[PDB]
């Protein structure tokens, strides 16, 4: 049948009213009301600069949208691909099984990339853009996106597509008539960590994830591609690692597959950043090399944080030949990344100390066998691995390490320096280490576990009860978690943040629900750093969830759809 309700704006809320026939006032459909009732309409993330959406909608012919690239250059391929995707983006405004009447104005989209040769990812990259929409002549619309680079341009196309609304009362595709928007992200690193070693993720699901990231302007996929449970990365130089280490022959990531993902990311402004976690979090794949110790050591609680145990043996020279080859194979296919993540989480002194070969090595260089001595062994390892990584990428590039015993701010400079190492933080946002590190000049990526660990909340995977970092983190808490507040005066040293999806209890099947729409909360926090709280973003968050579902993402459900249709009635 037909929609029988209409909506009217009342104190910032769209209230549902019967669409009575005896009225001379044109009915508003739900999302048409929302577009103007809400401070930022249906935008997500909201812009950081000018956000003028005017007051009117114009009817649009879906088949009369033309994108024109005004400046050519090295990014022609990327700009043309982005332009061709625009119609599909617009169509996301239209619910499945609905069709817009093909009437209304034609839309001219003009893309102006002021530096059409720039296509490298970097922390200094320019992601800003300007967006203007105005009527052109009597029967056309002029949308002009001006940006310093392809990446800013691509963000502009994303925002522009959000300015379309489907009127399901009249079956009209509508667009905001008068728009002036200027926009740029507060932080340059806006990421999602995907662990694909604790469980395998189909490359289809990885690309889908990238699609959703780009929809909310996240720009970094951190691919935690190995761990102790499996080695799915296909290293051509050390093929036994993936042959022995993969969960199955089909559960690998070939060079061809990785190149696909990396290119897919590039087209969508997403840096694909590989991680090789070391010297802990290794195991499967390394059998018969004699380059690990404690693999599957029992009882596991005595040797590691979670089973199976396993750590590299830094005392074996051959290890660094393996490492050099792995890093080199990674550099070959992950060839858009400007940064390399080297893990460095959770090293077990007990594990290293159960090894005879290791104990001899530490005696021979006159270190003892107490906790502080193994820090020296770890330092020895990281220095040699670091040198191999530089050689693999053919240049010095920033390296990332997790917060750990090694990166304790009190002695971190004994081991590292702030120019070469970025620290990924998974402590709570009030942990003293953060202030300590910032005072030493270190740059941080925020992944604080009390707000950014998306795996928390489910059943235990060892024994019973719930998993270690329960309770489940609602989007409200993700949204309110502010790096600016965490860092204070040292804000600029924060490169951004990253939602962590560890995969002990997640795989291809759960990935859409784990990430969405919660990662959108992080997307806005990192893009805009709003002074306002989640309550002020609530209505737009409910809409972005529906947009994800329309994209084919099996996003988590936040509230009854009744609440979405009846703003203001669901509160506490
Ligand atoms: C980087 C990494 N991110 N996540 C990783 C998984 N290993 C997590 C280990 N772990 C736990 O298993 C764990 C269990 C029970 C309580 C706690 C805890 N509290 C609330 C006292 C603080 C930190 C951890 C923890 C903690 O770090 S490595
Ligand atoms: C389209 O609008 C832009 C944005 O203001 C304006 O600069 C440009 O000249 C217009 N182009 C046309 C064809 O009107
Ligand atoms: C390592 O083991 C030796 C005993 O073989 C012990 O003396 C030393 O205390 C241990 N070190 C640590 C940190 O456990």
């Amino acid at each position: 049948e037909d929609v029988v309700w209409r909506w009217s704006c009342d104190n910032g809320k769209c209230v549902k009213l019967k669409n009575d026939p005896r009225s001379s006032e044109p009915a508003l459909s739900l999302e048409a009301c929302k577009m103007f009732c809400n401070e930022y309409g249906l935008l997500w993330p909201r812009p950081t600069g000018e956000a003028d959406l005017g007051n009117f909608l114009s009817k649009i012919n879906l088949n009369s949208i033309e994108v024109k690239i005004l400046k050519k250059g090295a990014t022609d391929d990327l700009m043309e691909a982005a332009a061709k995707r625009f119609k599909e983006q617009v169509s996301l405004a239209i619910p499945r099984g609905s069709t817009p009447k093909l009437t209304g104005k034609a839309v001219d989209v003009y893309l102006v990339n002021e530096n059409p040769n720039e296509k490298a990812f970097s922390l200094e990259m320019d992601e800003s853009y300007g967006l203007r929409v105005s009527p052109s002549g009597a029967d056309r619309v002029n949308a002009t996106i001006t940006a310093n680079s392809f990446f800013g341009m691509r963000h502009g196309l994303e925002t522009l597509s959000q300015l379309f609304v489907f009127d399901d009362i009249r079956d009209h595709l509508l667009m905001v008539r008068d728009v002036n928007i200027s926009d740029k992200p507060v932080y340059p690193y806006r990421g999602i960590l995907l662990d694909t070693a604790r469980n395998y993720y189909s490359i289809e699901s990885i690309k889908r994830t990238i699609e959703a990231m780009a929809a909310v302007k996240l720009n970094t996929l951190h691919w935690h591609i190995t761990d102790s449970q499996s080695f799915p990365f296909v290293t051509t130089k050390r093929p036994n690692l993936y042959k022995f280490g993969a969960l199955s022959p089909q559960k690998v990531y070939t060079k061809a597959a990785i190149r696909e993902v990396v290119r897919f990311g590039l087209e969508r402004g997403v840096r694909v950043l590989p991680e090789f976690d070391a010297p802990a979090h290794v195991g499967e794949g390394w059998q018969d090399t004699d380059l690990t110790v404690c693999f599957k050591a029992e009882p596991w609680k005595s040797y590691c944080v979670e089973p199976p145990c396993g750590q590299l043996n830094p005392t074996k020279d051959e290890l660094y030949q393996y490492l050099e080859d792995i890093y080199s194979d990674m550099a070959e296919v992950f060839d858009t990344t400007d940064i390399f993540h080297m893990g460095g989480d959770e090293v077990s002194e007990a594990c290293w100390n159960s090894s005879d070969s290791i104990q001899n090595f530490m005696m021979q260089n006159r270190w003892d066998l107490d906790k502080e001595s193994f820090l020296k062994l770890w330092n020895y390892f990281q220095q040699k691995a670091q040198d191999k990584a530089y050689k693999a990428f053919g240049k010095k590039l920033p390296l990332i390490l997790w917060t750990s015993t090694l990166t304790n701010y009190k002695h971190i400079d004994d081991y590292l320096n702030k120019d070469d190492y970025i620290i990924q933080v998974w402590t709570t946002g009030v942990d003293p280490q953060i202030k300590g590190l910032l005072e030493k000049g270190y740059r941080l990526i925020m992944s604080n576990y009390d707000a950014l660990y998306f795996d928390c909340g489910y059943g235990a995977w060892v024994g019973a009860g719930n998993n270690w970092c329960s309770p489940y983190i609602g989007w409200q808490k993700v949204y309110d978690n502010s790096p600016a507040v965490i860092a204070l005066e040292h804000r600029d040293q924060v490169l951004g943040g990253e939602a962590a999806l560890w995969s002990e209890q997640s795989d291809t099947s759960t990935l859409d629900g784990r990430l969405w729409p919660r990662a959108a909360a992080l997307a806005e926090r990192l893009w805009a750093e709003p002074a306002t709280s989640w309550q002020d973003a609530e209505y737009r968050m409910l809409h972005i969830r529906e947009r994800f579902v329309r994209m084919g993402i099996q996003a988590e459900s936040l509230q009854p759809e009744w609440c979405y249709q009846n703003e203001g009635y669901c509160y506490s």
